[PDB]
């Protein structure tokens, strides 16, 4: 034994041919079509309302359902191109958005557009948040955690992120949304129970996530049980391996409009 449902999922995923993998990875998931956004942004459209990444749709999914309620000064850790920061800036109660990402050679760089509220956004590349000192904020967002074929690596990278965000959470933001790349190992589930006892919130699987990642979002507006919410997600991803391939559900891409606040 000792294999976790998610660890069993990850092995199977590892044992899957390329062929099994790419019909699996989107089997039955929710998705936005980026074709129009990607073309407009390539051409230089800044006021067409496009999201700079699929990230805006994911945060929209959570905010549309109250899984979190951004407000005040938003900090966006690992902001990449900025999908979460620009989405944050359209929300009425939000007043300031500060995004930080590493950028450079292998890493997404911030994209400058003029979606609604763009003028309260500042994205800063060249920042390794692991060496950034924590600062107060009202809404704490973190979308760091890069996929790996090894679950030991994914655990390691998730633990590293979670230790870092502890210092930010100790400043007591009222709202938060933290990517947990690997929630599925025994160490992670225990760690996550402990964090939830101290800081509240709970885990949510965003259905725009692909079947090839077990990521879940630790959000201030959930009250869910760690073991049940993570195990439920492992069985979901296991069960989409055994059935025949399901179609993708598209939602509309986000229209972030345009204009200053
Ligand atoms: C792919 S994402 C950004 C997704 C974003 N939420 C959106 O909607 O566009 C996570 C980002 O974290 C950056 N990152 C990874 N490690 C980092 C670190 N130690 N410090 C700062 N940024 C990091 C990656 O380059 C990556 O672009
Ligand atoms: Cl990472
Ligand atoms: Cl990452």
């Amino acid at each position: 034994t000792g294999e976790t449902l998610g660890e069993k999922w990850k092995a199977r995923l590892n044992q899957m041919s390329a062929l099994e993998f790419y019909s699996y990875k989107k089997s039955g998931i929710t998705e936005v079509c980026r074709e129009e956004a990607r073309r407009a942004l390539k051409d230089g459209v800044a006021t067409g309302g496009h999201a700079v990444s699929r990230g805006s749709a994911k945060l929209r999914w959570l905010v549309d359902r109250g899984y979190l309620q951004p407000y005040g000064k938003v900090i966006d850790l690992g902001c990449g191109r900025g999908g979460w920061s620009y989405y944050a800036a359209t929300i009425r109660k939000v007043q300031e958005v500060k995004g930080y990402t590493k950028g450079g050679p292998g890493h997404e760089e911030p994209v400058l557009v003029q979606s609604y509220g763009w003028n309260i956004v500042r994205l800063k590349s060249g920042v390794d948040v692991f060496h950034m000192a924590a600062e107060p904020c009202d809404t704490l967002l973190c979308d760091i955690g890069e996929s790996s074929s090894s679950p030991e690596v994914e655990e390691a990278r998730t633990l590293r992120v979670l230790s870092m965000v502890g210092d930010w959470l100790e400043k007591r933001p009222g709202a938060f949304c933290i990517k947990v790349l690997c929630p599925y190992t025994s160490t992670m589930m225990e760690t996550l129970e402990r964090l939830q006892r101290r800081y509240g919130g709970g885990l949510v699987r965003v259905p725009l996530s692909r079947n090839s990642t077990h990521e879940m979002y630790w959000v201030s507006g959930a009250k869910s049980n760690t073991i049940k919410s993570v195990s439920t997600t492992s069985q979901l991803l296991l069960g989409r391996m055994d059935g025949p391939r399901r179609p993708v559900k598209y939602e509309e891409d986000v229209n972030l409009g345009s204009g200053t606040r």
